[PDB]
């Protein structure tokens, strides 16, 4: 054994003795129970950093754990490669989006190889290759033919002057981000996923969940946004009638979530695209002016919860169906056109929004709950107000006294009685548009034909290829200007056509590549029934907050949908979620001559203290704030440097070790220097042990004959052993159970294991140290292994607990009845006062001298005494 610890000679050696035994390669082997762990596959943007490091070291640690206990592990890798990062990369440096994809890739993978992943690498799939979009293309046309995908006319923000479509992250102001032209509101058909179909399914599965975090499941609640609710329709009064057809002049109908404050209404609102909206204001010059703004306003939700909400009068009229109040209608901007009737009630004393809405107009606030003794002060709102659970109707006549729920029912009762509404489900969830006007994304296979319409390509023709010899350029998507690619034959027909030119929301690749790592060399499929099947649900899925919402949605509709199509077997993908928790970074920089200022990487900076220096220059930079580790700050620290500098365990260590896996992370140099050393430390202890007489059979069996030190020091080893088993296993946190082995070491280090059994009992200690660090370290522990055992470290198996060794020695404790020592009892080390009162009044010369008289008062001195009063 070399005498010094040297990282960058054995873990290339340890990364080849891996990959020569297969150790990561699986296939569907029924003689091993299967566990599939998944980390969150990486946008191939050119560099990983430490924050990505973080997540699937965590996801080897898990890995490795498992299959250290004999698990099949799959834990396989790959590239979330279609997308904007690229098709940028292409306007910037004259590139093929293709050629920067695979570049970054190569690269990419270097570095995670470089880091020991425990990575079945023949599983690698890149979503931009032919061979995996084919298969979401095949999904696309089997739902677009059972109308679970749908084309139709929705809207899109168009860029005039830059000639594209933008997202709304793009639009400021109601201008281009890279042109500040006015924005205009072009409706262009586009294809769509009802999953509104799929929604109470989606909700009520997420109970089935009882190993996410609730947050999650809160957060994917309220997207969905479904609500309970009635259907009111309000007669048109015979006043307001001017300008209205069909079921617009007979009555107003709206959609609310609480039916049972319906006789408090006092005004109700409608959007300024509503007919009633049209019709008053076709002689009011006043209401198209506030029609106008509204229509050209964001109606994005982000937006529109800061927005400053507005009204105007219409001087129509409209009857309240329970108490017969006439009630004029509002046009008003909160009010959306698309939600629902696109028309609200409003109750100001009982809803927040109508309050401050009718404190601004000086409209009327009538009270309908009341919530115990609480006071009812018409100018001020209070929390109760819109209590739903422990108040009463007031002022409702038929209705007084009733709670919530029974309000519901009754109101519901009445209205359909008078025809007048009816019970209504809702839902915020929208359908999911998949259109994009971009290249660099999979091709939708869809063929216009003048004759046969929008129809898809068949299966044998698929896929539909995305030509790769493109450098796109921002004026337009390039596809709609090949006519090699858009020109071709009608599948139905056979006449002349012309292919869909958007592509697909990248959302689609990563909706399903948990699935296609089950077989993704099968060509019949998007997978195949037999790996489906014994592989079933990923176990343990691990990735940023930043997707739990749309991603998990997405691919748990998916999920859904392929089994709806027989290909899986599964409800739900994915069955524990761990949500690391960020890496961050302190940032710098300089101002550029462009007025704006430009990002320094932290690797290329110097900083003194008790100045902050540019590495090259020699020039001082700005020393700004801490945060996420990113590249649009330029503060992503590259693995690749640390571990020349350090060696990747103690980058996976310095991970693993500063902080528990879900909370945030502070890049550190101290930190870094902490783990190495504790690197050289582990080291030096098995050389110096080996130094010392070299390996000897572990102790095991009985540790009777041991001395009161070892037996203590193999307390520690099994208490230990417990522990880390635990943290690994339940509480999947890391940072405590490398703690736990650092004291199992303290305590060795405190502890003669010069003798005999002195050298068992540390052959045993180190054996069990180096195993439980395995999964956090795995290279400096598979070569300590090697020299102090000849077996496989994968067959030794993860440490066991010896029973026998928490068990402490018994206790002999006097019994004393009135102070006079009549009496000894042996006790567990672990028994209570209780028990020791118990064993005590139990004694046989306690109670031949107790004299049958009761005790008066019992002393327990824990370990020393008991003293029986009586
Ligand atoms: C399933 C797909 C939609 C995933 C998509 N391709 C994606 O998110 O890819 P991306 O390459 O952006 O990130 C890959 C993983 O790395 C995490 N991550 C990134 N930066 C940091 C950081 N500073 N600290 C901690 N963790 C971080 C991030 O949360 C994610 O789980
Ligand atoms: N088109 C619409 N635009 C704006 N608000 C609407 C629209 N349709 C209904 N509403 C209002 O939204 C209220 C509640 O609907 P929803 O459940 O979507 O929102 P919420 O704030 O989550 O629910 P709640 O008020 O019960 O807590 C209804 O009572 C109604 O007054
Ligand atoms: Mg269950
Ligand atoms: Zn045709």
């Amino acid at each position: 054994m070399q005498e010094h610890y040297q990282p960058a000679a054995i873990e290339p050696a340890a990364q080849k003795k891996w990959d020569d035994a297969r150790i990561s390669n699986v296939s569907e082997d029924a003689s091993k129970p299967k566990y599939y762990c998944l980390s969150m596959f990486p946008y191939p943007s050119g560099k990983l950093h430490m924050g990505h490091v973080r997540n699937y070291t965590i996801g080897d640690v898990l890995s490795r754990f498992k299959l250290l206990n004999g698990f099949n592990v799959m834990q396989p890798m790959g590239w979330d490669a279609f997308g904007m990062p690229a098709e940028n990369a292409a306007m910037k440096n004259n590139v093929a989006p293709a050629a920067w994809t695979y570049d970054n890739i190569e690269y990419m993978k270097t570095q995670l190889k470089s880091l020991g992943f425990a990575v079945d690498w023949e599983r690698e799939v890149a979503t931009c290759k032919p061979e995996y979009y084919r298969w979401e293309q095949w999904l696309f046309t089997k739902l677009f033919e059972k109308g679970i995908v749908y084309r139709k006319n929705g809207t899109v923000n168009w860029d005039p002057v830059d000639q594209t479509v933008l997202a709304n992250e793009q639009v400021i102001d109601g201008r281009g981000w890279r042109s500040g032209a006015l924005i205009e509101k072009r409706e262009i058909p586009m294809y769509y996923f009802k999953i509104t179909d799929y929604a109470e399914e989606l909700l009520n599965d997420l109970d089935k969940l009882e190993h996410w975090p609730e947050q999650v499941k809160t957060m994917q609640r309220n997207w969905i946004g479904k609500s309970r609710g009635m259907t009111v329709r309000f007669a048109v009064s015979d006043d307001s009638k001017q300008g209205l057809e069909g079921d617009y002049a007979k009555f107003l109908q709206v959609y609310t979530t609480r039916p049972d404050t319906l006789m408090g209404a006092t005004y109700v609102a409608v959007a300024a695209e509503h007919p009633l909206a049209t019709a008053a204001a076709a002689d009011k010059p006043e209401l198209q002016a506030f029609i106008a703004e509204c229509k050209a306003g964001s109606v994005a939700e982000a937006d529109m919860a800061t927005m400053e909400k507005k009204g105007v009068p219409t001087g129509r009229y409209v009857v309240n169906p329970l108490n017969g109040d006439k009630l004029e209608v509002w046009i008003a901007n909160y009010v959306l056109w698309g939600y629902g009737d696109g028309a609200v009630m409003a109750v100001p004393a009982h809803d927040e929004r109508d309050f401050e809405f009718a404190a601004k107009y000086n409209l009327p606030k009538k009270q309908v709950i009341a919530v115990g003794d609480n006071a009812f002060d018409a100018n001020r709102w209070q929390e109760w107000y819109g209590d739903k659970e422990n108040g009463v109707l007031v002022n409702s006549g038929d209705l007084d006294g009733l709670d919530f729920q029974t309000a519901f029912d009754a109101v519901a009762a009445k209205l359909q009685s008078q025809g007048a509404g009816e019970p209504k489900t809702q839902y915020r969830l929208r359908d999911w548009g998949i259109s994009r006007q971009r290249y660099w994304g999979c091709p939708i296979p869809i063929v216009h034909c003048e004759k046969c319409g929008n129809v898809p390509v068949p299966a044998d023709q698929l896929p539909v290829v995305l030509p790769e010899n493109v450098v796109p350029d921002g004026m337009g998507s390039p596809l709609a200007k090949m006519p090699e690619f858009y020109e071709t034959s009608c599948p139905c027909c056979g006449g002349a056509a012309k292919r869909e030119t958007d592509t697909m929301d990248t959302f689609i690749e990563s909706s399903w590549y948990f699935f296609r790592y089950m077989s993704p060399k099968f060509s019949d499929g998007m997978v195949s029934a037999e790996s489906a099947k014994y592989w079933g649900a990923v176990d343990q899925y691990i990735g940023g907050i930043e997707h739990a919402i749309l991603h998990l949605l997405y691919a748990r509709f998916f999920t859904k949908l392929m089994r709806d199509e027989g290909l899986v077997n599964v409800d739900e993908p994915f069955e524990r979620l761990l949500t690391q928790g960020m890496v961050v970074c302190e940032t710098y920089y300089r101002e550029n001559d462009k007025g704006g200022k430009d990002w320094i990487n932290p690797a290329d900076v110097e900083l003194t203290f008790d100045s902050a220096v540019l590495k090259a220059d020699g020039l001082p930079v700005v020393i700004s704030g801490t945060e996420k580790m990113s590249k649009s700050k330029n503060n992503g620290v590259d693995p690749q440097e640390l571990i020349n500098a350090y060696g990747a365990d103690t980058a996976r260590l310095f991970m693993m070790f500063a902080a528990p896996p879900e909370q945030s992370l502070e890049w550190s140099d101290s930190g870094v220097e902490g783990a190495h050393r504790f690197l050289r430390r582990l080291w030096r202890t098995v050389y110096e042990y080996l130094k010392q007489g070299g390996a000897v059979k572990a102790f095991a069996g009985n540790q009777d004959g041991l001395s009161k030190e070892l037996k203590d020091l193999r307390h520690k080893l099994h208490s230990t052993t417990a522990k880390v088993s635990d943290d690994y296993g339940r509480r999947q946190q890391f940072n405590t159970a490398i703690a736990a082995v650092m004291e199992l070491l303290n305590q060795y280090d405190k502890t003669d294991t010069g003798s005999e059994q002195g050298r068992a009992v540390a052959q045993e200690v180190l054996e069990a140290a180096v195993r439980l660090l395995w999964p956090i370290v795995p290279h400096i522990c598979e070569t300590l292994w090697s020299e102090l055992n000849g077996a496989k470290l994968w067959e030794a198996g993860w440490p066991t607990v010896d029973e026998a060794a928490l068990v402490k020695s018994e206790i002999e404790v006097m019994v004393q009845v009135n102070g006079k020592l009549r009496g000894k009892i042996t006790v567990a080390a672990d028994a209570s006062k209780a028990d020791l009162e118990a064993a005590a009044l139990a004694n046989e010369g306690a109670v031949k001298f107790m004299e049958g008289k009761p005790a008066k008062k019992i002393i327990v001195v824990p370990g020393r005494l008991v003293n029986i009063v009586v």
